């Protein structure tokens, strides 16, 4: 029993962060097989990356791997990430795959400084794909992350901050997430909405565990709930949501529309003084997958 | 910026975790060394652990490390903690020790299933000597810790749950946190406090990312806020706290006697719909090393 914030383990990781170090710039890199990964802007000092790329030589691109420093032989870029082919595999490269995630998905953030691990958290992906993060000057090239059986599915790369704190950052294959780009040039986040499903998981999560006083007998339609989601600006519900919800709802006996008219009420009327799983506002950075995984102990060896 | 429920690398006590079998119960167990360390009610099936321990041979011990059966030649009970002499040397044992922390402390939980990593989150040590974990069935002998540099220190290892969902456990040399016994009899939590010095610490990590909704030009003594703190089920301030927090004072140049104002008015008034870091609560899971920690990125070797 009980419901945190859960990160996946970071050891698969933390074995492949190093340190990427060019001219004024050290971030940090993830090291795969032969290939080490970093945000590109690692090679500035609005640039041209393609222009700054070849004026670069492998020997200007210093790696750390810890106490063994690793040498480049060969470069390339695709899009945002810097791809450094070095002389060694990682012998500790786990299982991986590159994925790409969706807005309302989850993930672990390995926080990484001078190469060297600070502290992993667990993020959403925003509707606006953003992210809050805790990142400061150096994080840069710290990854998100999750776990599949064996199989790290990394999904983020870090890049920056926008000025109202939050973080944004692409796909291992280089790509933002959302209409960010790496520049200093000014620009804004775009306006977060709620991920509706997610906040319903963490319903069917406080339901599990014993937090049911905001449960009621009414019923809704899906139309007459999404009427007012979309006042209190979350996210519209759709049938395949309600077929995600299907096991939480069945494990609970709380059909999904049952559910939705209680995040109804609590919608319009606000919690009074109460929590639901410690907190005082509706938490929505826990998918129905996240609530199973953590309300049964799935594992990952 | 950012300020998240950040919880350590939990790569050097992955390495660690291994199953424990005995009979029809399996949990973890923490394998530094030659010796695996996991709770005593393993062998159990309100006992005496004495009579059931001089009881079992070595060969009930099924030590699991992922496919590789380790051979227990030899075991010793001190306090609930059992101690699994085994005849391999773990390779990846990591410099530790077994410290005991305080209440207000906090530290990182690899909840571990079957001997696996399932995930990773913080906790503090509540000052009736509870924590609000995320445990289910089998995931005794998970350990909390924290890192000093190079060094794993842990302090935590899971036994039980209490009936209001709360979970006790120990430090590693098997003394319980707490007036709790690893017996199925009844015992209640007692009446939680909010870490007072954690939450002021928590305000100035605020500060530090620009939450600024909360703060006022008022003063007052560390008597006079105490006396509200005794009103609000807050830890009396000491002069030692004051002490403490200065680092974060002398960062943002709010004094603490400052700061504690800012609580007092927080306290009587409430936090009227706005929210403090993303939370509609005051927040005592951050000791000031946490904060300093984060809002700096001291990185670990
Ligand atoms: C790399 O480690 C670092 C990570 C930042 C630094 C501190 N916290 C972080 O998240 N990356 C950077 O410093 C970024 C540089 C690349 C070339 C983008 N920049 C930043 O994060 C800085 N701000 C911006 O660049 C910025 C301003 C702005 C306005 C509109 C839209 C986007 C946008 N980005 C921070 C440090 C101010
Ligand atoms: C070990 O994996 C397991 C972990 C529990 C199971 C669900 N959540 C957990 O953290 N430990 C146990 O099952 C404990 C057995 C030892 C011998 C204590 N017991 C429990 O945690 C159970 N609760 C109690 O038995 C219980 C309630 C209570 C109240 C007052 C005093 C003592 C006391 N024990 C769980 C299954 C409810």
């Amino acid at each position: 029993s009980g419901f945190r914030k859960m990160a996946f383990p970071s050891g698969k990781v933390e074995g492949c962060m190093v340190q990427v170090t060019c001219g004024t710039t050290t971030l940090n890199g993830l090291w795969l097989d032969d290939v080490v990964y970093c945000p590109r802007h690692v090679i500035c000092t609005n640039p041209n990356y393609e222009d700054l790329l070849i004026r670069k030589s492998n020997h200007n691109f210093l790696v750390q791997a810890g106490n063994v420093q690793l040498r480049v032989i060969g470069h390339s870029m695709q899009n945002c990430v810097l791809k450094l082919k070095v002389d060694t595999a990682n012998p500790k490269t786990p299982k991986y795959k590159f994925v790409r995630i969706q807005p309302g998905q989850t993930f672990s953030v390995l926080a990484c400084y001078n190469g060297s691990p600070s502290g992993v958290y667990q993020c959403a992906m925003r509707p606006n794909f953003t992210i809050k993060g805790s990142f400061l000057n150096g994080s840069c090239g710290s990854v998100g992350f999750n776990i599949d059986y064996d199989c790290v599915s990394f999904c983020y790369m870090h890049h920056m901050e926008l000025p109202t704190g939050v973080h944004a950052g692409t796909d291992l294959a280089g790509n933002f997430y959302g209409p960010f780009v790496d520049r200093q040039t000014a620009q804004a986040a775009g306006t977060d909405t709620t991920i509706t499903v997610n906040v319903l998981a963490w319903l069917y999560a406080a339901v599990i565990n014993g937090d049911r006083w905001f449960l009621n007998r009414f019923t809704t339609t899906l139309n007459d709930f999404n009427l007012v989601a979309m006042k209190y600006n979350y996210e519209p519900l759709t049938q395949d949501h309600v077929d995600i919800l299907g096991p939480l709802s069945a494990q609970t006996g709380i059909a999904v529309l049952d559910m939705c008219a209680s995040l109804k009420e609590l919608l319009q009327n606000g919690m009074n003084g109460r929590t639901i799983l410690g907190s005082a506002l509706l938490e929505d950075e826990f998918t129905p997958f996240d609530v199973v995984r953590q309300c049964s102990g799935v594992t990952f060896q």
